[PDB]
């Protein structure tokens, strides 16, 4: 159902650059992004589980595939909003508004994870985003003692939880077809930082 094509409309900004709602930043200034509904976003239930994403998107025009960067405040189901650039490739901006037809697709990078730990993480709150993934990520969880807890993930597009344990994270995330993978992350301190920080990555989901 997630390759299901959406049909809505879509307009453009040149607000998802820069303190987007998805804390995806830097983003370049000369890529293909965009802003997606609520309704949308929440796929499956997970909260910004299509933040991150990529999504090809059909105007009048053509088709061309975007980065979902930031949340369309108010906007109806199917409704993006395309960064100039994007919008100019599938239709004329000098109709505002444009008929679209968009589906999640393969994000075109290469490369393995990068996990973001937002500021005031620690071994007891931590926030922790995953960047650069081939599909949306759908669930990640952690092991302690012997178990995997589910970290659930906030509209800031990072995995939350508490008494996330102790030494090196075993992290293992789930896409949206139900694909698998483990990484290991370093541990996390002892008190909450003060500036969020990145963490490369060793695994990405399979093509």
């Amino acid at each position: 159902a997630y390759d299901d094509l959406h049909e809505g409309y879509a307009t453009y900004t040149g607000s998802g650059y820069s303190g987007g709602a998805f804390l995806l930043d830097p983003i370049p200034s000369d890529m293909e992004i965009t802003a997606i509904n609520p309704a949308d976003l929440n796929y499956g239930g997970v909260k910004a589980a299509l933040a991150g994403s990529y999504l090809e998107v059909e105007g009048p025009k053509g088709k061309t595939t975007v980065y979902v960067t930031d949340l369309y405040p108010e906007g109806a189901r199917g409704a993006l909003d395309l960064s100039p650039n994007a919008f100019r490739k599938i239709g004329n901006m000098k109709d505002g508004k444009i008929n679209i037809k968009w589906r999640v697709v393969k994000a075109p990078i290469t490369g393995n994870f990068t996990y973001r730990i937002k500021e005031g993480s620690s071994r007891w709150w931590a926030a922790i985003q995953v960047r650069n993934h081939k599909y949306p990520v759908m669930k990640m969880e952690y092991e302690k003692d012997g178990k995997w807890i589910n970290m659930e993930k906030m509209d800031y597009n990072h995995f939350v939880s508490t008494n996330l344990g102790t030494g090196s994270l075993k992290v293992r995330m789930t896409d949206i077809r139900g694909k698998v993978v483990k990484d290991t992350i370093p541990k996390l301190p002892e008190s909450g930082t003060s500036k969020a920080y990145t963490v490369p990555g060793h695994v990405q989901f399979p093509e």
